[PDB]
């Protein structure tokens, strides 16, 4: 289940695999929001295939509409938007990504990261290949380096290598409206848990 314009269509494992073969790397942005972060990402890295996942199709309408245009007028070919929720990822995404990403999640995806939820998180790891990079940027440090958290994450397939506390400046490289509200909002701490699956 993917987004063509503001339309919902069907993509097979078949067609996905072809599209993918034309790119050196595949990247998943779970909880992608409005596609702006991905769009920026895709425009600069034409050798990475990008997949954004979000169950809320309406926030993607504008960019989904934009990526579908001609390349002369804003179109892109390295971007697909999947409409699925973290608690039921499509089978066609197993063992597919070189790097997975969960940026600024909220509601339940925030909790699945923070708690963490071993079962759901494990499905996210399942979307990843051999030694695929990962990245988790939450925001509301010592909690993330705890042993209970680090080992709750291993258990799911997520091996922590680095854990930085970040600030507003870091968030300026992102394009979503949400990320801008936070970048130029009040001073705040953003947390980044990166590593290999
Ligand atoms: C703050 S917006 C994310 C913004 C985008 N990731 C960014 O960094 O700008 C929160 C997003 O998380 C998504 N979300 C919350 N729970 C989710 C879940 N369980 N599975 C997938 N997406 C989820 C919502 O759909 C929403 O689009």
């Amino acid at each position: 289940l993917i987004l063509k314009g503001t339309k919902t269509v069907d993509l097979s494992k078949d067609e996905l695999t072809e599209i993918i073969g034309q790119f050196d790397r595949v990247h998943i942005d779970l909880g992608t929001g409005d596609g702006r972060n991905i769009y920026k990402l895709a425009i600069n890295d034409q050798n990475t295939f990008y997949i954004g996942i979000d169950p809320v199709k309406e926030n993607l309408f504008d960019i989904s509409k934009k990526i579908i245009k001609k390349p002369s007028k804003g179109g892109l070919s390295n971007v697909v938007f999947v409409i699925a929720a973290a608690e039921s990822l499509p089978f066609e995404l197993k063992n597919i990504a070189d790097s997975i990403s969960i940026l600024f999640p909220w509601g339940t995806l925030l909790e699945y990261v923070i708690k963490p939820n071993r079962d759901i998180l494990s499905n996210v790891a399942d979307l990843a290949k051999k030694e695929a990079h990962f990245e988790f940027v939450t925001t509301y440090k010592a909690y993330f380096l705890s042993e209970q958290y680090k080992a709750e994450l291993s258990n799911s397939g997520f091996r922590i290598d680095d854990v930085k506390e970040l600030d507003n400046e870091y968030v300026k490289q992102f394009n979503s409206l949400w990320a801008k509200r936070l970048a130029f909002g009040r001073k705040r701490s953003f947390f980044r848990v990166s590593g290999h699956v």
